[PDB]
């Protein structure tokens, strides 16, 4: 109710407002290549599977 | 404990959920099979041994 308060509001409001977030899409890229990690070695569980039906790798 | 962080958590987590499997109703028929070969190299076994006791296959 004071306008000195409202000032200080303001001002921690601003340093609030500019913590450093950490970073992103390094975050992201993690789970993307853990995907294509997960795919490769499933490909190849799938690939052993097929040589067991016949005795040749697709094509 | 930032709304940011957790909904970044929240992406992570579809992102990981949705990994794909590896087909597993193929490796199950698999085994059926080899079952299968093993069940009948057995019982031609199993006949030729009921062919020494006598000297007919049965039936």
């Amino acid at each position: 109710f004071t306008l000195i308060e409202l000032l200080i509001v303001v001002a921690i409001i601003g340093i609030l407002a500019a913590i450093a977030i950490p970073q992103f899409a390094a975050y992201r890229q993690k789970a993307f290549n853990s995907a294509a990690e997960s795919d490769l070695k499933n490909t190849k569980t799938n690939l052993e599977s097929y040589y067991s039906e016949h005795q040749f790798y697709p094509n």
